[PDB]
């Protein structure tokens, strides 16, 4: 294979490696590194903890951006200093289910990998040892998605360009934290530790957290999303185990691709879109309005109570035309 | 805004005010009032009792209709009656969390909202207070929908009009009561006071009842759906917090907005559509058979067990070419 | 009606009866005989037992194809060594609660129900004898799918013939099988012992097992499923009480129909996508690479810790283009 290569500097997400929508780029070998890392966090504002195993350090894992007949050329690295092996599956990928079947690499190991980018759109990537440590894996941090685009950028199905401004990639995961007898979540030294009570937990269905970017309240603050009033912002939504249904609160998707493949149009017009778990999606909006923004998923016991809120934060002019408060609260006569 | 204002007197569910489909009419302003009740309901034909919430009395909240670049004027009431402050958050529109941000109420207040409506299709409203109030308001009752045609009315999105000959709103109800020791349904002095058990359960995801219009039964006997055949009937469906699978048995959704947003052509033909977590879709059917049709959630658990069955009650001639009983129930030769 | 008559012999699951795509054959009366039968048998390799109540002696029924126009005359047989009731609901067909109201039949009896096949794709059938035994009966296995094709075979939406070189018949089974209080499975003489137990489980709306063809591992080993490069095989998914997310591990849904229904076009390259509870879709995929692939639902703790993983096993040849262990498992330097 005698093609130029092209390496990428991943960046954590929300945020995304810098990319063209349409280019004049023939085919590359693009050229990826990652670096496993198992590691205990904080997930929550309570101080919980949890036994995460992650790509590049991240939950999710970076977002991997590349177009139509590229060839994605992915280094993937187990230091010693983790305990289990590892793989990788990408659902972008055709054969060796996903690439899993030729990525198993034992700490101090690393294996590369090159796959055709032959299918558009959005897709999740996640290790897959094999049987139970298949969900284990995943659902302890082990996945993220890459974003395969057209060489023309995304189209509306009618002819016309669709051009993002800023892309986002929420990646939402949920988390099964077991509780001791008097109901505190409880700790463990080790992911191996972690792992009978973790699995009992799993096979019941129910997470205790589900949350955005690894952490309750991770993209709000000063990691609030950003957006003006006149941009179009891309919004990719993954979720490798289990469903969710986005909504952006006070906000639409102008355009959204819910299973997530640019080969079919966009749906016009939704007020919430749904990530089928095992997939991304991806949704797209101009803000015509400033101010706060929640971007959720619509079950809201999980959105208010689990984890899984952003925000955005949007800047400019307030369109009375749309919206206006014609009398503020006010004593009923 | 110098539009002309037309008033509209809602109705309860899952009964929707006149309205035209087609209109000659421009834009106006459109103008309702919800009055928020909080009370205590029966939701089941047992006696089990539940701490409701609610726009102008019911669950669902009334359908809403209007035209696609209409303004919504509504006047939100909180009586002092009540005991926690309220709002209100429209997914049909754009800005300040959907009026949410700009609607909080307190007993003895009063709030006027105008939104223009530039986005087709039927859409959940919902309170919205803040933080953990968000979903206890809503599964206590707090949602309704608001429909948005367009001018011209309905179309397959092959040129032609759908024009149904009736429309009903049913509202779909995730209910959660606590149990005590010895596995009765508990029952409360006030919604504060339900708080505490009802926020335990609601975060492990499984709801006691989940209801049509309310309560267990409520769209059968004397409240069974009626047509007739050659009738069709356009069925919108909504639920603000979690998944539903409507189906009509013994039928089909001629044309379905399973997403609900009329710049999107219908699907057609289907046997089970899909309404996500925080949102409202819509099905047309013409009716072919006389007779007793259920429409249902098809998890048939929820459905026969938890309370998420409707009967429609069918008028007109059988027809045997569709269907017919060649040999009745005999003995196996 | 005096139309000619066309006997099937049905074969078990996952196979499908042989058939014609596009055909020119006009419409005929198909007959088709379901036996029912009600029968202990084990869903898992720990040799734990499940009181299944079947048609024709499988989990799911058999598939039934035929094409757009066709009357489909099924005789329901219910045999004296059966305990209970049944009856069957056909969700591609108009009237009676989709046959359940014209063929409810005690042990002892058989019925001949006919319908004309007026809408295409494929759908789900199953049992439905009335209140909480509707529920019941299907998640104790009583539920199948029929496939109604149009004349001209299957469509890609845009004037292509989609022609399958196989199809198979995966059908998804929720199972509520009750714990004792050390936590073993328990195991029950008749499925009248099991009701009390059961119902319990059934409405707290976590199954205990979700498999493919009645049993965890059905689908995998002598008989896994199988293609081989280049081949165009259909994968017909069905799910009659509650939903489901089908992924082709290594593979795509070239051609997608998840709604199940043929009027509408496929969607195209998809990793991911989703059978709504109460329904059956369709996924197409032409095999690009060789060896071993997994089939699952895509909630992977279902998948790999609750029973619902297929195989397909592929011969051909490698095709190092689409994919590439560029440097195999080593030390990192
Ligand atoms: O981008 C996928 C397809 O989108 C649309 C265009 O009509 C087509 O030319 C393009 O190939
Ligand atoms: O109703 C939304 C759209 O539906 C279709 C029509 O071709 C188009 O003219 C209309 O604007
Ligand atoms: O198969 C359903 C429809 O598919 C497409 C074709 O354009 C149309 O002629 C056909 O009737
Ligand atoms: O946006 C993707 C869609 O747009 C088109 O190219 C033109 O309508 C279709 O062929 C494709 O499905
Ligand atoms: O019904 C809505 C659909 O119908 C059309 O106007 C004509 O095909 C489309 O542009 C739109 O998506
Ligand atoms: O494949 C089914 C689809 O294909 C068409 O016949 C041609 O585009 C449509 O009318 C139909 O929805
Ligand atoms: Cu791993
Ligand atoms: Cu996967
Ligand atoms: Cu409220
Ligand atoms: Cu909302
Ligand atoms: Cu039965
Ligand atoms: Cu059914």
């Amino acid at each position: 294979l005698k093609l130029p290569r092209q390496k990428v500097e991943l960046v954590a997400p929300p945020f995304v490696h810098a990319h063209e929508q349409a280019t004049k780029q023939g085919p590359k070998i693009v050229e990826f590194k990652l670096t496993i890392e198992e590691k205990k966090v904080v997930i929550d504002e309570k101080g919980t903890t949890f036994q995460a195993m992650t790509f590049n350090g991240s939950m999710p894992g970076p977002l991997m951006v590349v177009h139509e007949g590229d060839y994605v050329e992915t280094t993937l690295v187990n230091p010693a200093t983790n305990t289990m092996p590892h793989n990788i599956d990408f659902h972008s990928a055709t054969g060796a289910l996903g690439g899993g079947a030729l990525t198993l690499i034992n700490p101090g190991e690393q294996v590369v990998l090159r796959w055709k980018a032959t299918k558009t759109g959005v897709f999740v990537y996640h290790c897959a040892p094999g049987g139970p440590m298949i969900p284990w894996h995943v659902v302890s941090g082990m996945n993220g998605a890459v974003m395969v685009l057209p060489r023309d950028g995304l189209n509306d199905g009618k002819g016309h360009a669709l051009k993002y401004d800023k892309v986002y990639y929420v990646g939402e995961q949920d988390m099964y934290v077991p509780r001791d007898e008097k109901g505190n979540f409880k700790s463990y030294d080790s992911p191996g530790e972690a792992f009978t009570d973790t699995e009992e937990m799993m096979k019941k269905l129910i997470p205790s957290h589900v949350v955005f970017n690894g952490k309750v309240g991770a993209l709000t603050g000063k990691n609030a999303l950003t957006a003006n009033v006149g941009e179009n912002v891309l919004i990719v939504h993954s979720q490798a185990n289990r469903d969710s249904r986005p909504h952006l609160i006070g906000g639409h998707g102008d355009y959204v691709w819910e299973t997530g493949k640019f080969g079919n149009a966009p749906e016009v017009g939704l007020e919430t879109w749904f990530i089928r778990g095992g997939s991304a999606g991806a949704a797209m909006y101009k803000f015509m309005q400033p101010g706060i923004y929640a971007y959720v998923t619509h079950n809201l016991i999980e959105a208010a109570d689990l984890g899984a809120t952003a925000h955005f934060k949007v800047e400019g002019k307030w369109n009375d035309d749309l919206m206006t408060q014609v009398k503020a609260p006010a004593e009923i006569p």
